[PDB]
């Protein structure tokens, strides 16, 4: 259509960081006394490593009541990266109030430091009315807008007279679930029949595959007793194994998490954790944490521990956390180790 | 997300010095009184002291009292420290004592402070409340900050992340491991192993012969001649891995195999690969191949190409060969040209 298909797209690598300057009022390192920061990367590969360079009274004798803020790029692969940086003035509630942004995009190379002379006023920082030093602690927010800005597309704008169906590996196999043909044997669980065959589970489930050849299929292929789960969970297990997807996730995650942990289905376990991660709440933390511990869903243990760290003020007095305390010592011990050693 | 932390360790401690009979403490003329050392805060690491000159060591100190602080011991030559002193608020006095407006480096065996504080008679004046029981009580605050270590924090935590999909992963592993060798197919000498359900699902034509209750005998002596073993290996690779990297130079045989097995997607991708294969010299060959394989899309593309390049396509002898061999193609082409070109004589 219209011959060309000009669709030049701008790639924006946006990512933010917040600062925590401890009792900056009497830190008092002036006139070139170097101060650095913790280096950070965008996360998508480790290419940019930055470090802060700030003089409370900016270098040279002209910025007496003013700060010289500078971002220094320690090193990056030679690509002539162009990026934009912005900051602001912070308040008690951790929200930017006075925000100043770079007028243009600066060309970044290794050893090149970019910044604004006279970034912010010293007395305004020290102005008690502005409230920029809550409990004498100064903080700052930095939002990056690194742009690669390198994409070339030529052609094709094909008319595409015919439509090509995608690969039908899933629906062809999954659609055989309800129809239930070519099933060599039967399968009943919890006294309920879900008719299915074993070879496909062998191909699609290593646990059964190893456990298949070990002296069951010779005799007990017709009937295998599975009682860890319920039929409503086993049907979703079978649908996920066949198709690879389980849209019915949230309402029955934890039981299916146990089902996955039985067979070590890693994708299934992590999608259970996804379903549970968004369900984190003050009254739900304890049961989620013991659930993660019991099935060794390590990540969900980590997020639940961090949620307990950030909501110890109220989760402690919930009945759930008292149940966790009285029932399990080691869980409280681990939460304590993670909240004292790591935070503190 | 940084939580940059950037902790600065600052140690504040105090040492309350009180003297009896302060009126008599001007005893050793302009010289100095040596106090008792002390340590506190960080596990008594540092020893500190201070001394007072009630009468001036030098001429300038004769005017005002000089309480000039001394360092006893320190592990490092550089010790950035703040010093502030005042009275211990017997009556109301939290003022009248100066402050150190700048942080000075403290080094082993060295002393630092100031000397111009208050007149001696004014100090001894009880009207200022500076002789409680002929005693002077001091409120010194020493704040020593160690240059920052302790930067970092990171805060690199975005959701929970997901490992890659295992749908295609399990296909490749079972093929390479050569496990569950449930059948052996001998075709063109070469031996090929595979499973039943996957072959039945992907190829309905394979399932059709095996759906008639005779599979145990058919698998052992499966008759496969129409498709060469290399194309069979390519078909297995496409089914399991999901890719056909070498499809460009073997599209035609793979296309015929897809036609035989009714693999619609395989036929479509073979046609797409062959779509970017037309040239001025073999256009007739691609056209007749598409017509033989009932490739409607490729046939229409070849017809459009011929309509575009008739100024040169008809020059080649392939057109005459097609005319002589298959006249009905010429008949329908003439019908299409006449029907399309309604105007003109």
């Amino acid at each position: 259509v219209a011959e060309s298909w000009c669709y030049t797209q701008i790639k924006v690598v946006k990512f933010s960081y917040m600062w925590t300057i401890n009792n900056f009022s009497f830190c008092r390192e002036k006139m070139g006394e170097v101060i650095k920061s913790s280096t950070f990367s965008s996360g998508a590969n480790d290419k940019l490593k930055w470090c802060l360079r700030v003089n409370p009274k900016g270098l040279d004798e002209e910025s007496k009541d003013y700060l010289s803020l500078y971002l220094l790029l320690v090193s990056c692969p030679k690509s002539e990266v162009r990026a934009k940086f912005k900051f602001s003035i912070l308040n008690a509630k951790g929200e930017e109030t006075k925000a100043m942004e770079s007028q243009r995009a600066y060309r970044f190379v290794q050893g090149k430091d970019w910044g604004f002379k006279k970034f912010i006023r010293r007395d305004f920082l020290l102005d008690e009315a502005n409230g920029l030093l809550p409990d004498d602690k100064l903080t700052l927010f930095c939002e990056v807008s690194v742009v690669q800005d390198s994409v070339n597309i030529s052609g094709q704008n094909t008319m595409n007279m015919v439509k090509v169906p995608e690969c039908r590996l899933a629906d062809e196999l999954g659609g055989l679930w309800e129809n239930s043909r070519f099933t060599d044997c039967c399968l009943c669980v919890a006294g309920q029949e879900f008719q299915a065959h074993k070879a496909i589970l062998a191909a699609r489930s290593p646990v059964f595959s190893a456990m298949f050849e070990h002296e069951m299929e010779e005799s007990k292929k017709n009937r295998v007793e599975i009682n860890d789960v319920e039929p409503e969970v086993f049907k979703e297990m079978m649908c996920f194994i066949y198709t690879g997807k389980a849209p019915n996730l949230d309402k029955m995650a934890d039981d299916l998490l146990a089902a996955a942990d039985k067979y070590a289905l890693e994708r299934l376990k992590v999608m259970c954790e996804d379903a549970l991660c968004s369900n984190l709440s003050v009254e739900n933390a304890a049961e989620i944490l013991i659930l993660a511990d019991l099935h060794s869903a390590d990540q969900l243990k980590t997020q639940a521990v961090d949620f307990i760290n950030y909501h110890a003020s109220d989760v402690l007095e919930t009945s759930g956390w008292k149940s966790m305390v009285v029932s399990h010592p080691h869980l409280v011990a681990e939460a304590y180790r993670s909240l004292a050693s790591a935070q503190c």
